[PDB]
């Protein structure tokens, strides 16, 4: 059963949305009082006019550096990381000078000194990752400039679970998926599911992310819009959750490590104070201002994440005083402004 507000509120925006961005097929939730309400749209494969179902899984692209965000915070509720170590501690094989003084907050936050965008497509072994990173140069002092990139986090979180003695797929799988009953959340599908993994589409192609290195840390995970709505839950209210280190580790993602503008960056998460300028929750490297200690989480923001692969648009939004939050799963790329202001028109007509 939907209230009614919500199917008007939903039919209003997500339609022309998707009239106007040509979007194949779509899933949205939309979480009011704390309770979540399913919504889809169209094909998760066109070729076989196979329809979005809520298990249908799209790709989360950078949506993903949540749940590395969140996994990194229970390592440090452990006790098992510091944000202040060295990421040399975590990897003593990292020799070349420019990394004395880079710590996993540094990696964590982008704020290493402009670490690229992308990892070089050609890596493929430990040593060529090693080789990598080895040659790297800075184009800025540590903590001074954000520079969003995926081998920055990318290897926060491959370190961050060094000390639990698991892979990063099993340290996520335990210590995230599991407690938190995600069962339809995977970094790597497996086959008795690829019967509900959507295509993406790109150029009138169907297209799925390719493999490369760091990209279950930054950009890997698939889901479900049942398993998103359970993780925007729980990223709400951590309060309800059991394992202690995770409750704690949830929280600790939402703390507020830098500032930009009136932007506060968090551990994969990125937060904005409520009520927010629509200007900046859809808008190179800006400076950034430290917050130490960190500020703890606070319940009045706009809490976000956007992500993209070649073939598929992610949007994640709450506030968690209003315990009002949305997710948005498409199986084409489009436009990030589109996204937002979508999200932010029905999150404004539900308070
Ligand atoms: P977020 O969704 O902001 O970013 C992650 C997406 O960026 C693309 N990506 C990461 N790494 C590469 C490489 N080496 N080459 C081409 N594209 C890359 C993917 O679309 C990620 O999902």
């Amino acid at each position: 059963h939907h209230p009614q507000q919500i199917n008007d509120i939903v039919h209003r925006t997500i339609t022309p949305l998707i009239e106007q961005q040509k979007i194949p097929g779509m899933a949205v939730a939309v979480i009011y009082q704390g309770k979540p309400y399913y919504f889809t749209w169209g094909y998760a494969d066109i070729a076989k006019k196979q329809p979005v179902t809520q298990q249908t899984l799209f790709e989360l692209g950078s949506v993903s550096k949540t749940f590395t965000g969140v996994l990194g915070g229970d390592a440090i509720a452990r006790g098992e990381i510091k944000l202040s170590d060295p990421a040399t501690k975590y990897w003593p094989e990292l020799t070349a000078k420019q990394w004395n003084g880079i710590t996993l907050l540094h990696l964590a936050t982008y704020t290493a000194g402009g670490l690229p965008l992308q990892v070089p497509d050609e890596v493929k072994s430990s040593s060529d990752l090693l080789r990598f990173y080895q040659n790297w140069q800075p184009a800025w002092a540590p903590g001074t400039q954000r520079l969003y990139a995926n081998s920055s986090i990318g290897l926060f979180g491959a370190l961050a679970v060094k000390p639990s003695g698991l892979s990063f797929e099993q340290a996520m799988q335990t210590r995230v998926f599991q407690p938190l009953k995600l069962n339809h959340t995977w970094i790597n599908v497996p086959p008795p599911e690829e019967k509900n993994y959507a295509w993406g589409y790109r150029e009138g192609k169907a297209v799925h992310v390719s493999p490369g290195a760091l990209d279950a840390e930054a950009y890997g995970v698939k889901s479900t819009i049942e398993d998103m709505a359970r993780w925007v839950r729980s990223n709400m209210n951590p309060r309800d959750i059991n394992d202690k280190t995770l409750q704690q580790g949830i929280q600790l993602a939402q703390s507020r490590y830098w500032q930009t503008g009136d932007m506060y960056q968090g551990l994969g998460w990125e937060m904005l104070d409520w009520p927010v300028n629509p200007d900046s929750i859809i808008n190179a490297a800006h400076p950034v201002k430290a917050i130490t200690p960190p500020t703890p989480a606070v319940r009045a923001s706009w809490v976000h994440k956007t992500g993209a692969t070649g073939g598929f648009g992610s949007y994640v939004a709450f506030i968690p005083e209003k315990e009002l939050g949305i997710v948005m799963l498409a199986n084409k790329n489009y436009p990030n402004p589109a996204r937002v202001a979508a999200a932010w028109q029905i999150l404004n007509a539900l308070q």
